[PDB]
């Protein structure tokens, strides 16, 4: 298992405009398009990402570049910010993937706000980050893919994805 297909596992692959768990219009596999209501701001948004116009659809290719696009950007943003990169220079590269979930699915600042977590994590207090880590909205809101991210964190393994 790596980040990618462990992301696209959380996200799934969509290739016309749809909304994500909090009614954004998103595409792809998980690309936030807008926060805004407006699903002609989201069809602008789409084509000025991909570089053509594209009436709300794209292809698998699309889809792929995006992807990597976000997954380099998340781990680019956890490097430049002074919260994020000691955590991720003190975990090994399972944990690490957990890391960049949840900062692809909240981003940076989200990330940054689970101060505790953050701290247990980096002292290596494994269950103990667990439980603060579902002390969350986030943990409340979707449920099974928290479970799965937090299984990555407090194991060390890739068991809460395999078998899916
Ligand atoms: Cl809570
Ligand atoms: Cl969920």
């Amino acid at each position: 298992m790596n980040i990618f297909e462990m992301l696209r596992i959380d996200e799934g692959l969509r290739l016309k405009i749809y909304k994500d768990t909090e009614g954004y219009y998103t595409i792809g596999i998980g690309h936030l398009l807008t926060k805004s209501p407006s699903l002609n701001a989201a069809k602008s948004e789409l084509d000025k990402a991909i570089g053509r116009n594209c009436n709300g659809v794209i292809t698998k290719d699309e889809a792929e570049k995006l992807f990597n696009q976000d997954v380099d950007a998340a781990v680019r943003g956890i490097l430049r910010n002074a919260k994020l990169k000691p955590v991720y220079d003190s975990l090994d590269a399972v944990r690490n993937c957990a890391l960049i979930n949840m900062v692809f699915q909240m981003g940076e600042t989200g990330v940054a706000g689970f101060t505790n977590s953050l701290r247990m994590l980096q002292q290596k207090r494994w269950d103990e980050a667990a439980v603060n880590l579902a002390k969350s909205r986030w943990y409340n809101q979707t449920p099974n893919r928290a479970k799965r991210v937090i299984t990555t964190f407090r194991t060390g393994t890739w068991d809460a994805y395999k078998n899916l």
